[PDB]
RNA sequence: CCUGGGGGGGCCGGGCCACCCCUCCCACGGCGCGACCGCUCUCCCAGGGGGCGGGGCGGACUGUCCCCAGUGCGCCCCGG
């Protein structure tokens, strides 16, 4: 009697970035440059303690 | 003018260009001064370093781990 389907509410809300984005090239670079430049410390303070 | 003939000159004005004296517009060449669009780097500072910088509104992220230090992204107003 009733076969035609009804069309939803269109109505949305507002999106949050739920998802985590990339990481940029200066990022991962910065990041490289950090654990290389607090590896050696490690063995230094290790060396002279 | 020369020996009837031979040789040469002006008329025929007016109009255009141009030899000497001032302006207007296009195409091309360079320089200086302002506006519009896109993207951005040396001058600046406590040589090196901070790289395109200052501030704010919010979020996310990094460290064989100095709990402090450091890098992107969204928006807005300035600097170059
Ligand atoms: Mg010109």
């Amino acid at each position: 009697e009733n076969p035609v389907y009804e069309k939803k509410p269109k109505r949305e809300v507002k999106k949050k970035r739920w998802n985590r984005p990339k990481m940029s090239l200066a990022q991962k670079k910065d990041r490289v440059a950090q654990k290389k430049a607090s590896f050696l410390r490690a063995q230094e303070r290790a060396a002279e303690s």
